């Protein structure tokens, strides 16, 4: 959907082992982090390795990418924000 909670967004939370390796793939040097740090990285991420499609540029090809274990599909719109909270919270854990 869009506009997700802000408390969502501040979660602070614990990547699980590959998430975390992407994330240091992309400079960040910490265990713990909100959601909105780790969507940061991702976007990054994603950027760097240029895993968006030339031509729709909304779509991220995943594929024979790190990122296409951790979110499980070949590919996903960076308009379905809560598709991309699901996925990503299957890797990680919620800090208490
Ligand atoms: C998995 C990873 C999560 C973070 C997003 C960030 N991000 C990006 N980036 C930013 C960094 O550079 C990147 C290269 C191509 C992609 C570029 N562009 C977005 C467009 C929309 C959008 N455009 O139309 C809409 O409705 N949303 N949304 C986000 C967005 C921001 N924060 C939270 C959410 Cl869940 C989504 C966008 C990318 C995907």
């Amino acid at each position: 959907g869009s506009q997700i909670p802000a408390s969502e967004q501040e979660t602070l939370v614990r990547p699980k082992p590959l998430l975390l390796k992407l994330l240091k793939s992309v400079g960040a040097q910490k265990d713990t982090y909100t959601m909105k740090e780790v969507l940061f990285y991702l976007g990054q991420y994603i950027m760097t390795k240029r895993l968006y499609d030339e031509k729709q540029q909304h779509i991220v090809y995943c594929s024979n990418d790190l990122l296409g274990d951790l979110f499980g599909v070949p590919s996903f719109s960076v308009k379905e924000h809560r598709k991309i909270y699901t996925m990503i919270y299957r890797n990680l854990v919620v800090v208490n």
